[PDB]
């Protein structure tokens, strides 16, 4: 009935309790400690964070809760704009952005995405391929390459050639530091350049594709084409800007995360990198993988879900009351009151998953309906879920799949793993070294 709180500190409330480079992290530990809910205060602000399936299934009720934007979604906001990641759900632009992206996105959008995810990740291997005897990978490095890649070319048929480069194309160093100063605010001179850097490229690419009048297999194409269905409008050529910035920002470091983290489980597991490897042999008979052989990567699949059920590489989301509510018949809120859902913690709930619950396990995702509703979250709920998800987990089983059918891995360095955050999770310093099986490719 009465919540738990961590140590205050005077007039700073909770507020220096996350005074530290790895606060989700310090959260967790937080909940450990006090349970299923907490109340955390900051000088302007409340919150309350969850972490148990129970109150989180009442959380993502959308009758009683909506999504809310927190503070480092209003920083990011700054060069997102009104882009469908940092807009409210009332705001007229989320529900237009939606309706004409949502199909686009689709698990059959990704047949269309599907050979230009192939040139990315083809790239990836053959730079591998391409190590000699004393050479390792930077994991999360060169996944990071991958996925900003990707994005590009499927988001704007843009080649940011990062797999040319030891230093990135100047939009990346300007979209990262980006990232990184309004993290950091939780400079102004150069956030400010930065904003201008992204803008004017993505704008430029814009004003370009709509002279030549050309028609391709990205997201671009489908949003110069596209019409609300509710409001017949199209987007407009600013609100498009910041859907091409939000895919970007939204969707690189997440999906990076993602392969970094399962490779590492997959390291330390080497029973189970066994039995995804023998799927990708068999499965994978082509040099260049197809989107049906891509879908018949099961177990492979598996492995990412148990990645995300472990360390989700977007941790936390912020709700809000739409009105007066009791939570799980116990916790009063009012409207407005606002909800972290911290979900590495919600994926540890030992009524849910039982008491292995730090074991990498991918087994567990054998029968995906067996998992209860909203007890698994690493895209978020409801209508302001990921839109990206079909796109993230096609790009995502691919690289794996390619990976494990092109070598075999070593964890040379015995790698201790160090969780770097920022808004997103990755496993800092995360090395490997590859050998190759030298399969045609
Ligand atoms: C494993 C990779 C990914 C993870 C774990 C992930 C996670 C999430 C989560 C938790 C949310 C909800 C945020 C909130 O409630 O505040 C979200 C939203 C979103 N994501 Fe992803 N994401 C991933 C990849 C991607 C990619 C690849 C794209 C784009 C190509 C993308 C684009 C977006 C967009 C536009 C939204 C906002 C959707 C809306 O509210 O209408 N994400 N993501």
């Amino acid at each position: 009935k009465e919540m738990p709180q961590p140590k205050t500190f005077g007039e700073l409330k909770n507020l220096p309790l996350l005074n530290t480079d790895k606060p989700v992290q310090a959260l967790m530990k937080i909940a450990d400690e006090l349970g299923e809910i907490f109340k955390f205060e900051a000088p302007g602000r409340v919150t309350r964070y969850l972490s148990s399936q129970r109150l989180i299934k009442e959380a993502c009720d959308e009758s009683r809760f909506d999504k809310n934007l927190s503070q480092a979604l209003k920083f990011v906001r700054d060069f997102a704009g009104d882009g469908l990641f940092t807009s409210w759900t009332h705001e007229k632009n989320w529900k237009k952005a939606h309706n004409i992206l949502l199909p686009s996105f689709s698990q059959q959008a990704m047949k269309g995405y599907h050979a230009m995810m192939v040139d990315i990740a083809v790239q990836l291997v053959q730079k591998w391929e391409r190590l000699n005897a004393d050479e390792h990978i930077e994991v999360p490095e060169d996944m990071t390459r991958l996925t900003l890649d990707t994005i590009g070319l499927c988001g704007f048929n843009y080649r940011f050639n990062s797999f040319y480069r030891d230093q990135p194309h100047p939009f990346i160093t300007s979209m990262v530091r980006a990232l990184d100063e309004a993290m950091n605010k939780l400079n102004k001179r150069q956030f400010q350049e930065d904003i201008k850097v992204m803008n004017d490229l993505v704008d430029k690419i814009i004003a370009d594709r709509k002279a030549s009048g050309e028609q391709s297999d990205d997201l671009l194409t489908h949003m110069l084409n596209g019409k609300d269905p509710e409001t017949g409008e199209p987007l407009d050529d600013e609100n498009i800007r910041y859907q091409i910035i939000t895919f970007l920002i939204a969707g690189h470091e997440n999906t990076s995360g993602l392969l970094s983290f399962a490779l590492y489980f997959l390291v330390k597991n080497p029973h189970v990198l066994q039995k995804a490897a023998e799927e990708a042999a068999r499965v994978l008979v082509d040099p260049v993988p197809s989107y049906k052989q891509v879908k018949q990567l099961k177990y492979v699949g598996m492995v990412l879900n148990e990645a995300l059920r472990l360390w989700p590489t977007a941790p936390a989301f912020s709700l809000y009351a739409k009105e007066d509510t009791v939570l799980g018949g116990e916790y009063p809120l009012e409207k407005g009151d606002e909800l972290m859902v911290l979900i590495p913690q919600l994926h540890r709930d030992k009524t849910i998953w039982g008491d292995d619950v730090e074991e990498f396990r991918p087994e567990r995702f054998e029968n995906p309906s067996a998992i209860p509703q909203h007890a698994f979250k690493p895209f978020g709920n409801g209508q302001r879920a990921c839109i990206g998800q079909q796109f993230a987990l096609h790009e995502a089983t691919l690289v794996l799949g390619m990976m494990l059918k092109h070598f075999d891995f070593e964890d040379h360095t015995n790698y201790e793993l160090d969780i770097k955050e920022t808004l997103t999770l990755k496993p800092e310093g995360f090395v490997v070294k590859a050998k190759s099986k030298k399969i045609p490719l």
